[PDB]
């Protein structure tokens, strides 16, 4: 019950790691919100575990990196908080939604250049912008990135360019949120079973595994386990952080 | 209580940061061995607190960066693990002591010894401790080298320091890699400015200068940077190896 009484918008939770984070704050007894783009049958499912297991949590709809995406998702986010608390308070931002085999260099255009920026790295930007005005001294704002951001892979260019933004706002905003005594961190996952199909193929996943030290790929819950840890009291000394969640992916 | 059952040796904690660190293990259920080098009043004390608190600890004392300092250290860690569990194991090692000097030793002063007793106490200590608490060690296990954000920030009167601390570093890496088959996660915790209890916390002009090197403007209290590798000793850290963890109050913004 590290969370009781807290308030957290975890983008993307319909699926994958956003899932299990907002399984795991909400069982340390945040109210969450789950955000996701269009899959509403798997954020009612993210909801449903919550509920089960016995917190608090409801579903928000915005498609994020298209005009009006913030004020959808606080529309809904700020709906959701007064309904069931009489606040609109956000203790915590987790900033896990993006796009994500690859292209190659030579084949990236700008229309993809444009779609990775607006969903990973402006979006992030403008949902923390609006995401402060609603949060109290003590809160935290977490910014999902990759191991790519240190380790070289030519068909994740166009990708890794939006995760090494996305960590110049974990930056530059830990010194200018550091006055409210709101923390800005970086979690890095290595590669990471989301559900995903390709994690139903043992050949596949085997060669996957070799990249990290453990020689097992990541299950959501390995991330999110250090998600949550970011979100409670005891990170309150950890700002500006590049925090490594991806098994010893960049030992090689 | 995340670490029942678990055994843990804190290095120095007899005072400061270490002391916090293993009142904060043994408040999550952990059997802490309380080493010291000379303060055995100090170790007595954090050994009291956590016997309060209800937990359970025992200190050792072993001077570091002499020979034979492994062995005296595992002698006593050994006799007081089997007495109280019936076995050795050691799940988790925070290599915590150090020499750590307020007054620090500008390039110009640095002698030879002291070059050779800050390598000593703080990186070669830490291998030959890790090389042998491993013997101990289940899968799962964990090691914790505690460094210093002045690996990261230049500070000429902490260079000999310094430099010991970025050979800690090394280890975190290296053997982050050699001891991942194992299951057993090795990573740095990097303090910023952390009262300790010296004399210089005692002093407010002081303090408020040091304070300012953090983003939040004021020194780290131990138990912010003891929370901190107090989570890295659980489980839900076991995604976490060969890592830099920055423990400073946002020191390292440039
Ligand atoms: N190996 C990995 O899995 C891996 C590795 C490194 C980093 N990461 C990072 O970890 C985070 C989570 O990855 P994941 O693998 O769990 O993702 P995922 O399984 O692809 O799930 C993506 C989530 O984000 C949402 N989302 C996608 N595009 C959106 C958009 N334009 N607007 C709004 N919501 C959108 C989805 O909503 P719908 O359900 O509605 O589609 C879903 O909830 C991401 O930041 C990713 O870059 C993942
Ligand atoms: N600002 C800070 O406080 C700061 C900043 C960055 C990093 N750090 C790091 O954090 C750790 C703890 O620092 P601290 O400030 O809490 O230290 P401290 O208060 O100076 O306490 C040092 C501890 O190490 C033990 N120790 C010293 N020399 C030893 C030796 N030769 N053999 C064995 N034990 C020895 C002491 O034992 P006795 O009590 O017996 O003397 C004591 O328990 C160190 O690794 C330090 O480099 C501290
Ligand atoms: C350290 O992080 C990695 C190391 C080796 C390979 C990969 C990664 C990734 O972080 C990573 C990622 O963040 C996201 C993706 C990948 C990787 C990755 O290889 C992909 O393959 C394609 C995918 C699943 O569509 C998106
Ligand atoms: C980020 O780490 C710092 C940033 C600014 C100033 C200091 C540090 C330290 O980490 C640090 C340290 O590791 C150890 C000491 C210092 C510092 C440090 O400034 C000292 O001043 C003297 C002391 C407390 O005996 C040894």
């Amino acid at each position: 019950s590290r969370l009781t009484g807290k308030n957290a918008l975890v983008t993307g939770s319909s699926r994958g790691i956003g899932r299990a984070t907002a399984v795991r704050l909400a069982r340390e007894g945040a109210l969450v919100a789950v955000h996701y783009a269009s899959n509403e049958a798997a954020a009612d499912e993210t909801v449903a575990q919550i509920e089960r297991e016995g917190g608090r949590a409801f579903p928000v709809r915005a498609e994020l990196g298209v005009a009006g995406d913030v004020h959808e998702l606080f529309l809904g986010l700020e709906q959701g908080l007064k309904e069931r608390t009489g606040e609109t308070t956000l203790d915590i931002l987790v900033n896990n939604a993006a796009v994500t085999d690859g292209i190659l260099p030579e084949d990236v255009t700008a229309e993809q250049l444009d779609r990775y920026y607006a969903v990973n790295a402006k979006a992030p930007f403008l949902l923390v912008q609006r995401a402060v005005r609603n949060m109290p001294d003590g809160g935290r704002i977490i910014n999902i990135s990759s191991g790519l951001t240190r380790c070289a892979v030519p068909e994740q260019v166009a990708y890794s360019m939006t995760k090494g933004a996305l960590e110049q706002i974990t930056l530059h905003m830990a010194k200018h949120l550091a006055p409210r005594g709101i923390t800005v961190n970086s979690v890095a996952p290595g590669i990471t079973d989301n559900g995903g199909a390709v994690f139903d193929i043992p050949e596949i996943v085997e060669q996957m595994a070799q990249s990290s030290a453990f020689k097992r790929v990541g299950e959501a819950g390995d991330v999110a386990d250090v998600v949550t840890f970011i979100a409670t009291d005891e990170s309150r000394w950890i700002t500006g952080a590049f925090i490594d969640a991806s098994g010893g992916t960049l030992l090689g």
